[PDB]
Parts: C-alpha cells; structure tokens; sequence
C-alpha cells in the first residue's frame, strides 16, 4: 500500500484536485505517484502565484527557486493565506515522494517548475498587451504543465516518444485550457486587480478593460468575448491530434476530460452577457456525463463537434468576428 508521507499526498490531491483526483488515480502504475506528486507541487506554485498578501518583493524570490526546493528536505512556506496553503505548510512531505520518483520523473518536473516560475515572476508587475505575449503567458502557466505531463508520460513508457516529443501540440492542450478559464474568468479577475484578457484585443472596444463591467458597454463586452472564445478554438485541431495519438486508456481519460470541460465552457460562455453581469451556469451532470463519455476518440470528437455546432448556429452575423468563428468552426469539422 502506501507510506504515511504518500498517504498525506493523496490526501491533499483529493482537497486540492477535488473531483479530478479520481482521474488521476486511475492512472497505470508508475505514472499515478508521478502525476499526484506533479499535480501537488505545481498547486503549491500556483498558491505562491496567486496569493496577493504575498509582497513582489517576498514573492519573486520564491517563485525563481520554487525549483530548488524540491531538493531541500525541510523547506516550508508558512504565511500563505490561499485556499490550498497546506501543500506549501506541508512541503516537506511532498518534496520527500518527489525525491523517491524515479529520476526520470524528476528532471521533468524539476524542469518545469524552474521555467514556470520564472515566466510567473515575469508576468508579475505587467498586463497582457499582445495576442503573443497572451499565448506566452499561457506557455508558462498551463502550456508547460501540458509539456511536462507529455514528458512524464512519455518516460513512462505508457506512451509513446511521440507525445513528449511534439511540445507545439502539448501546449496547445494548455493554451485551450487556460484561455478557456481567462475567458470564464474575466471578473473574479477583474475584481481580485488581476488581468489577464490581452490589451491588442480588448483595446479596440474599450479604454480600459475594467470598463466590461459597465453595463452601458455589454456590446461591446459580449464582442470582445466571442474574439477571444474565437482565439481559443483555434487549438482544437492540436486537441483533436494530441488526443488521437494516446495509446493508454488511462492517460486517454486523464487527458480527454478537461479538454472536454473546456469546450463545454466556451459554449456555455458564447455570446452570453453572464460572464460581465452574473453567474454563467455549465449544468452539472452535463460535467458528470461529459466525464463518462470521453473515453474514446469518437466519443470526444462527438462532443467537441456538437459543442462547435451549438455555437456556430448561435453567432450572430453582426458580430465583428461572425466570418472568423464560422470559419475556424467549419474548418475545423472540414478536417
Ligand atoms: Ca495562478
Ligand atoms: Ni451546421
């Protein structure tokens, strides 16, 4: 079974991961522990990221060596005022299963970690000004974690060098991710000082992009929304061909999933005044359901492309990007 140290790590991916722990136990042999331990340090990154009662000052220093962590046996953070503070109180515990990975799992992670927390610390002090820099900070928030994850899996050998190999596609699977939870996301973001849409995009509807929130300007919110929930559908092809190349029925899943979420999300949020306004339902045993069902490519091509064909009959020809959400959709099902 397990040690009491891991025992407490899955303890904490269950508090952390909630509903997705489950996918991540499933996981085959090696790579469960290597998946859990990663899941848990990059929360504990995240936690230091987001956690505004954190100075700059205090902060860059431990997001620049979050990596060198990892290798200290006794290093804490203790000061954290975020939801998931036990993984950074109780470091120790994880840092010690992290040492007792194989080390091919290790440089993975340990990799990823040094990356992701320099290009966080970069992101800091500075807005989103283009659609590149939007796509970099993307990189190294969540296209990383995609990289990463591709690596463990295939070091694993549960799949092939292919998928670790290809690092524009696994980015992509976190580029959908992540700009789906932007998009979702635009005002506990906005009320919490965080912004994250790009200046390129939003600048051309309004001055400032808090000014969303103003109910005279929900027009011009509601297009700004459908350019960007446009920008992110154009990684579902890397999404289709990334999730296509899976052999293992466990990754498949793991990956599958959130992928499915995603889309499911854009849908709900297109061209719905909610995301400025209000609360923006996803029906939740539509999550249980797409969860279930995503096991096979057929399966998931079924639900990206009813999700695409909701919101192509659902674009309003008015709208500045109708022509290019029509045409990313249709090429798409084209492909
Ligand atoms: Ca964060
Ligand atoms: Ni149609």
């Amino acid at each position: 079974s397990l040690s009491s140290s891991l025992k407490t790590c899955y303890k904490y991916l269950n508090q952390t991961s909630r509903s997705f722990a489950a996918v991540i136990q499933a996981l085959d042999g090696e790579m469960r522990n290597a998946v859990c331990i990663f899941y848990l340090v990059l929360r504990a990154l995240d936690t230091l990221e987001d956690d505004m009662t954190i100075s700059v000052e205090k902060k860059v220093p431990l997001l620049h060596n979050f990596h060198s962590f990892l290798y200290q046996p006794d290093w804490r953070f203790m000061e954290s005022k975020e939801k998931d503070r036990q993984v950074l109180e109780d470091f120790p515990t994880i840092s010690l299963e992290f040492r007792n990975l194989a080390e091919k799992y290790q440089t993975v992670i340990a990799d990823i970690c040094r990356r992701m927390g320099i290009g966080m610390a970069e992101f800091l002090d500075k807005h989103v000004t283009s659609e590149q820099e939007w796509d970099k900070y993307c990189h190294y928030v969540a296209g990383l974690v995609g990289i990463g994850l591709s690596r463990l899996f295939s070091a694993s050998e549960f799949e092939d060098p292919l998928v670790g190999e290809d690092t524009e596609r696994a980015n992509s699977m976190g580029l959908f991710l992540q700009k789906t939870n932007i998009i979702r996301d635009y005002l506990e973001d906005q009320q919490g000082g965080r912004e994250f849409w790009p200046q390129e995009v939003w600048s051309r509807y309004v001055k400032k992009l808090g000014d969303f929130a103003k109910p005279e300007n929900i027009d011009l919110a509601v297009q700004c929304l459908n350019e960007l929930i446009t920008n992110a559908l154009h990684h579902i092809p890397d999404v289709i061909t990334y999730l296509s190349r899976l052999r293992n029925q466990s990754v498949f899943n793991f990956c599958a999933i959130p992928q499915v979420m995603a889309i499911a999300t854009l849908a709900a949020c297109y061209n719905n005044q909610q995301v400025f306004k209000g609360a923006v339902k996803i029906r939740k045993g539509q999550a249980v359901t797409l969860m279930m069902d995503a096991t096979n490519m057929p399966a998931v091509k079924a639900i990206i492309y009813q999700y695409m064909e909701e919101i192509y009959h659902r674009i309003p020809d008015s709208d500045p990007s109708s022509s290019k959400t029509r045409q990313i959709i249709s090429t798409i099902r084209t492909q």
